[PDB]
């Protein structure tokens, strides 16, 4: 029918103070470095043993939860410049078969470099798969009650295989995993049994974390049918500012932008947006002083930065979601 259309006028439920507040103390960024972050900090490209455990600590990690947390590997092989590998996109579903699904997404791969140093992609993307899964944990008895009429909308999480290049970055060498699960969404019904609407209908917006870790990041608002959405994540950071509830954070060193960007970047949304979904861009302009070097590490993290931007995505998911 026109369930499609839903998102075009969904609204916030929006949190008073007490629930801010609330939101902030429910949040541990000590408890996400060691438990959701150290972990990812390996080499982890495709094929890699570190892939293979990157895979096994997400799994893992959204599994001890109460949330009804359905799990697929979307695996699958390829052509590479090195010869065929295999990808594994991890999809992490609550509510499958809920018509609307708002999505957090990164990818989980690290880029490949020879070595006495290793390249292990800590805001590129160790940081935005553990902020994902500190998100999955801190809001746990809340994403629960969504198991319990309303919206028919849940949440989804989407970690990335495949994300970067092998050799020199191509659209035929990079976004192996987006590229593949994109085409596959397209051609899935959904909901089960419907005709005309995809999976990629039901993605109500495609928030993309990524290059996440730096000090003083700034996010430009990319894409006007996502701006509404991003002028949230500026309000939402303004307020818990206001209260208190930040750290080290100055509204003139604030994260998110009211200017937008020139070029176009590629990342994994690239195969959803140009088949029409929202994308909300959460990648800064510019790029960590780090990025595609061996200092992309956690010596070079922001310990409050991650968890200010924790507290600010936490309280954007509960808004849209109505929690
Ligand atoms: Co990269």
């Amino acid at each position: 029918s026109a369930w499609p259309e839903e998102k075009n006028y969904h609204q916030p439920a929006i949190l008073n103070s007490s629930a801010l507040r609330q939101i902030a103390e429910g949040t541990s960024i000590s408890e996400m470095w060691q438990n959701d972050l150290q972990p990812l900090l390996i080499e982890r490209y495709p094929g890699s043993p570190g892939s293979y455990a990157a895979r096994q600590h997400i799994m893992q990690r959204i599994q001890r939860l109460q949330a009804d947390w359905v799990l697929e590997i979307d695996t699958f092989l390829s052509q590479t410049p090195e010869g065929e590998r295999s990808f594994s996109n991890i999809i992490s579903t609550l509510n499958p078969t809920a018509k609307r699904h708002l999505v957090l997404a990164c990818h989980y791969d690290s880029k490949y470099f020879s070595h006495n140093r290793v390249f292990v992609g800590a805001t590129d993307s160790a940081v935005p798969c553990a902020m994902m899964l500190e998100l999955a944990r801190a809001l746990d008895k809340k994403l629960l009650s969504l198991k319990t009429s309303k919206p028919d909308l849940s949440l989804q999480l989407i970690f990335f295989d495949g994300e970067e290049a092998f050799l020199h970055w191509s659209p035929q060498d990079s976004l192996y995993g987006s590229r593949h699960l994109a085409a596959k969404m397209a051609s899935t019904p959904h909901p089960p049994g419907a005709r005309g609407t995809s999976q990629l209908h039901g993605m109500d917006l495609l928030v993309l974390l990524d290059l996440i870790g730096a000090p003083n990041p700034t996010f430009p608002n990319f894409f006007p049918n996502s701006a509404r959405w991003f002028e949230r994540l500026q309000a939402i950071e303004h307020e818990l500012h206001e209260l208190g509830l930040l750290k080290d954070h100055s509204l003139e060193g604030r994260y998110f932008q009211n200017y937008s960007y020139g070029g176009v970047i590629q990342d994994d949304h690239i195969p959803f947006l140009r088949r029409g979904v929202p994308v909300l861009h959460l990648i800064p302009s510019p790029f960590p002083e780090v990025w595609h070097t061996m200092d992309d590490n956690e010596e070079n993290l922001d310990e409050s930065t991650i968890d200010n931007l924790n507290k600010i995505l936490q309280v954007f998911v509960l808004e849209y979601l109505h929690l």
